[PDB]
């Protein structure tokens, strides 16, 4: 025997986190092999007090691991026999570890995911939450970086909100396919004693029973999906992340991340760098560098089992832990960042209204050329003047177009900027407050 | 100007592909402008029927891409304003390319997913009828490609389809967030003459409208989304591929490919290289490639429009031929590849009963310890006479076990031993014809939806 | 029986079609080894090679008509060579596959693609060095978790980048080494039948070496991986330049302006530059990662020797050569040409970035560290109190903090003497600049020689 | 103004204490720097080298006591330090910053293991090679498309894996020496302060030469992702092979069989062996290729200089130097101990596949490829016809086909005649096997 080759092929290490959902599935093999007459009421009662026992000990952190222990159900397995007797080795019979480790991984995620889900959900409250409070703020909108047009803060915030909800509703389509027994598949043909998939289904709460054996203990598709999710979710966190970084600049000034999110020197107390979200933003390669992983282990791979599929587990791992700490940071800054309403507001400029003063004109009949080349007319005989397009007399202003009327002054009003976007989904306050009340609801159908 | 970057910036080369749907929001566009009041009735025909126009020099391929036009909605553009006049500008009227853009992408993209959907669905079909047609066929079930017990040839066959139901599951999933209408975002801020929007998304035959504008024109979900649901349904068939390659071999000799899917030479008229699934497992590169690049151009990005978002349609582009052409490849492959039911049959061996001869005795009432310990006696007793285990004597059997009873002999039949799995999800032949039916319920619902 | 979309699916002229000048070249070369070999006669090479001439002419001047039955660049040139000179073209694939024919032309095109995206790369660094020399005066705030940390010269900010280039040159050129190994001469998988002469090959087409094994130099894809992997890291170092200028672009920072040439904009927002160059720049890295991802994909698990699968390797070579070929000229047009604020870097620089220099003042006296670190806090809190800034506090206010600070102590407030402290080698001193500027002149010019 | 989730996410000791040695050495060095510099006086500078000794020591035992207030590696020594020496202990950081502190510990501990995969990579390939000398005169068939093309020598077949590897261990002396130049004396970003003596750093620690520019030394992390480049490709040539073996490991193959000491295997089916071994190896070309992605994702559009992002570097690095150290190892051991049959090899070799070597036999007498080819055609079809192999047909029978066919055809119905056609460089004839075998030995030992 190799060494090396035993520490490398050993999952033990790693694979004992499923301690506990390992002996809830045996549990639910003990009864069902009970009823199908494999074992007496009595031996049930013995083998099932014993993973109790044992179950007790992982929970209190005695278990001891032995060099021995090639994996956690071998590992369950020796102390069950250690405890007991002899009579715990009638608990594989027609088991095998192959359906017996994508049950494991299956019932651990199954009880991640809605650990992720309510810290999913925390986040999208939390920007909602914000951005219902906030919703009279105003800054720049940006596209490549440069000022585009004036829009609600709050709109900003909802834009996230919206991309998380997405990412939430992912979490429940992926949660439906891993809610779904694959125990009783045996090692690759199904399970050869007719055991009753239907009683393990009950005891383990899965939501229905794995259509093909041999499929069953060969697909990994559970994980590739959310690794696939996890790393979108991540995306939107990196992008969400670059955006707060750059608005905590001093150079923007729009805001200020508390102490607890992030770090400085006493030499220079004013600064403060964002570790916490840069952290969160390196994170979305951790997790797409795990999808990427597991996609290439699967790729080209033979049927059925093949021990290639071992590595499914410290991915899903990484990512479990890696989502909850991210997340809970993530609603920790939200919830704490102080903005500065008035830099925010100082960002805006009169430039930024060129294109609503030629929407001004379109209102009016004006075509979209024309006002567009009007605009920029009165932009540029601004520009000539050394004044902002807010002071262009309307004397100026028709020297350009008749068509401009005194009340082009109510062009020059950052609220009435935002105003104009009353079509559902824009930044109009009307319907950033429709926004809100749908991500309430959303919110509330995902919750439940 | 500097030619290079005219050139590196400009999308026209391949999102000349979004021309019909680029016409088709257009016109949607240009109805909601006219009850906006920024057209008039005769200038909603006027615009209407140029764009028509446009869209049949498309289809015929006579329309001509003039060196100035940068992307498709200015090639779009300027061809209504040669065909008619001055009203063709105010076509455009509190639009952005920004929503314009990911309103094409939606709209070719909801269409795309049809035709996968179709292709996908007939792969499955034609792998669930030929489980039903062979369903006596049994071989080798394989775990590290090492024989491991029997299971039936539909067995297989059905492993292939149910995964693939899944990734007609998730197609569903895609294709439901991509039909939601991003029309009426404007550049970021929203669209600024109150478009009606849910006009447009009748008009457009959208499900519902996006939620806000800065996601709608920002984010594409909808492109990695679809790219995971393609890499995914990638890895199946690379898996699939992998299985009749190796099944393909002179070695395993299990089935031959026909002409049409393979190449081969006059030399060696009897070898032939199983070329077509070669193709579809490498394509799996290729299409996960697509979603490593689109998450990466996506990672770190600020809000809201960057140019950097123009990387989704050569993706988008690639993966869908890819899909469509390796679909149908594996669909034509599956149907016409034939198998040899006396070499699969061959390759089922006595060694591979010993598990069934130790089930034999578990079922009557020797514990599976023990009762293993049992087969493996009569193993190595056969081993040590020079004979396979359905060839050892009864009395020598009892001579391990006087459990062992004259009964023991159809332990020696793999019929017996598929038979063995009715388990629900199990190799035997009722669990075959659950499954099938199962998939064929399951593709009924996903179809009429 | 065939199918018409796994034809469609299987052909590779469509793409493969690039190859034909290099497929010509690897013909005329395989003659004139056929002819020493005995296997055609003086008089029908000339024949050969005078068909192989005018295909290879009929490319270049755009006029080769590829047919339905051409399923790639090997049997569409072949074709050609039969209807031009006859029966006698079909004696130039003797003893050669499709196998070695098609890597040697893969090779053949990479080594001619990189030596040009050397000379592009080569010209954007040589870019960033010389704009180095130039505004080696400029100072400006240097950044860690894009929070001002301390001043720095703008030219160290290039040189940064520079030397991250020159690494990637460096790498081109290990790749284009193992890539200058001749593949020709080892047939389907197990080498050449007719004991041609390979030294003849390798010669003949100007390759360094020949390949060492058959069925390796017939599946291994290895030079088209680490030209990916190479292409990808340089991405990288591009997309990070990029994300710099693209914030230090922005109206916020105000640090320089794109040219007209490589940004766009709206008359409504004349002073308004957005970067899309730069833009593009990042999201190719996206591109070229995806490319190198699914190759890796590809090869990952494969069986010994060549299987339709390797086909794949062409499309993602041509993408990532002419995305790098574009995407430096476009990096060497931005750097040539953008105009720098020396106003506002100069304005960026604040009296609090000196916090740091301060305490360094007092270590340089003999204080230590955390003494003078401390030393260096109070003055600052001593400032604030006051409603003044550190560089404004009196003597007497710092000596009140410290016996050590003396009136010197003022040259402590001048951003020019805070670089100058870095004179180590890599600072930012502009000793330091000076050096690193000879020392990537003369890196540029042994890789411009290797 | 604290978060437990944002506190341990933002530390790295739980892993960065790896790097408890070659931390130390950095600090030494450093020290030694200092007291040149006039920093510490040599009174000084020997007791914080005590100090340091101690601390290595305290590792190298396994009594070093983290504690809760320990962010990373550099913070537990330093306070450590303190508590051993007392206040002097604080001149130790003097100029410096974690930031060149951390890659300086990286490249230190990168540099040690290239230097132990590299013993493993070149005892991978001896392996390989020896054993191709020992069994050059095995023959067996030569696939494309996993068909049977024309026979080789199943020494061909070994070297085709010695030579990928052979540029797997180029590429790692590449990677290394960009490795081997020293970062520290960058400090944050702007350089050292102080005019340390980089040069005097450089000899202490054993660096080739120094960094050319202190921001890029902080920022950049090409060394990371080029070991990660070279770690992935060297997989790949390793998942490549794994499924060769796996293959050639099938009972239908039958070509050879894995030890027990590198396989797996059934009680009641003792004839059969499951290559885990080579599973294992084949998976973790996923392995490292995510943490070639996930790095790369992370480097990805991150502004100059330092980043909390860069943090995530480390755990990559650890697992793939981790998972190349035992994957090699394995690899060693499974090619020298299997087993191959040569009886199943050579029974693999058939007629069918010498139609070639007929065609050649024409071309080599002066009849044009075509037509030899096609006259070789027309001789499979006739011995198909009579239902009889091709090396059954008459002269006679082939002379009817081409008048070229001698008597001396039958030279071409064999095996050995068959390789041994390819005596061209790189052929498998058995003497081009050997000149092969000579140039990796050279290779091997110039790698050194
Ligand atoms: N070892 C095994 N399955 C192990 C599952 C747990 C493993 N640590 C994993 O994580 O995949 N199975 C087989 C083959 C079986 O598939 O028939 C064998 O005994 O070699
Ligand atoms: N050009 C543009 N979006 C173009 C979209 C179509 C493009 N080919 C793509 O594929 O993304 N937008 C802006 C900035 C706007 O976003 O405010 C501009 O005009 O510079
Ligand atoms: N098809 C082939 N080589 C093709 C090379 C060019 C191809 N388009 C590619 O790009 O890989 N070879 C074989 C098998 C040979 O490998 O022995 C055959 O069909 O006979
Ligand atoms: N935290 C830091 N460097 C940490 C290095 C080690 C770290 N665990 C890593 O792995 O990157 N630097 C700064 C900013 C400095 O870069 O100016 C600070 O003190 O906040």
């Amino acid at each position: 025997t190799d060494p090396i080759m035993e520490k490398l092929n050993s999952s033990i290490a790693y694979d004992q986190r499923l301690s506990e959902v390992d002996i809830q599935g045996s549990m639910a093999y003990a009864k069902a092999l009970e009823k199908a007459g494999i074992l007496t009421k009595t031996e049930l009662e013995k083998i099932l007090s014993g993973l109790e026992k044992i179950s007790e000990e992982w929970s209190k952190g005695v278990f001891v691991v032995k060099q021995s222990d090639e994996d956690i159900h071998t590992a369950n397995e020796r102390r069950l026999k250690e405890l007991i007797g002899d009579i715990a080795g009638k608990l594989h019979t027609g088991r095998s570890r192959n359906d017996q480790v994508v049950t494991d991984l299956k019932l651990f995620m199954k009880n991640s995911l809605s650990i992720i889900s309510t810290h999913l959900l925390q986040l999208i409250k939390t920007l909602v939450e914000r951005a219902a409070i906030e919703i009279d703020v105003i800054l720049p909108g940006y596209t490549h970086l440069q000022k585009a047009q004036p829009i609600r803060w709050s709109q900003f915030l909802l834009s996230h909100a919206v991309a998380l909800t997405r990412d939430s509703e992912r979490l429940g389509e992926v949660k439906k396919r891993i809610n779904v027994l694959p125990l009783g598949s045996g090692a690759l043909a199904g399970n050869p004693l007719d055991i009753d998939r239907e009683m393990l289904r009950s005891e383990l709460e899965f939501a229905s029973i794995s259509l093909n054996s041999m499929d069953a203990i060969s697909e990994r598709d559970f994980v590739v999906e959310f690794l696939s999710f996890a790393t979108l979710l991540m995306i939107h966190l990196s992008k969400m992340a670059e955006d707060l970084i750059i608005y905590s600049t001093s150079e923007f000034g729009f805001l200020t991340l508390s102490d607890a999110f992030s770090t400085g020197a006493s030499l220079m107390p004013q600064k403060k760098n964002p570790d916490s979200l840069e952290l969160i933003r390196s994170k979305a390669g951790r997790v797409f560098g795990r999808l990427a992983s597991i996609l290439m282990v699967l790729k080209g791979l033979p049927s059925t089992y093949n021990k290639d599929l071992q590595e499914d587990k410290e991915a899903v791992f990484d990512v479990v832990d890696t989502l909850t700490a991210v997340l809970q940071v993530a609603t920790g800054v939200i919830s704490t960042l102080q903005i500065s309403k008035e830099n925010m507001e100082k960002a805006l400029t009169p430039e930024m209204l060129a294109t609503d003063l030629a929407l001004y004109l379109v209102r009016k009949g004006v075509p979209f050329r024309q006002a567009h080349t009007a605009s920029g007319k009165a932009v540029h005989l601004a520009e000539t003047k050394g004044i902002t397009i807010n002071k262009l007399s309307l004397e100026d202003l028709k020297s350009i177009s008749p068509q401009f009327s005194s009340d082009v002054s109510q062009v020059f009003n950052f609220v009435n900027s935002v105003e104009q976007y009353t079509a559902l989904g824009g930044t109009a306050k009307s319907s950033v407050t429709t926004q809100i009340e749908q991500l309430r609801e959303l919110m509330k159908k995902q919750k439940e």
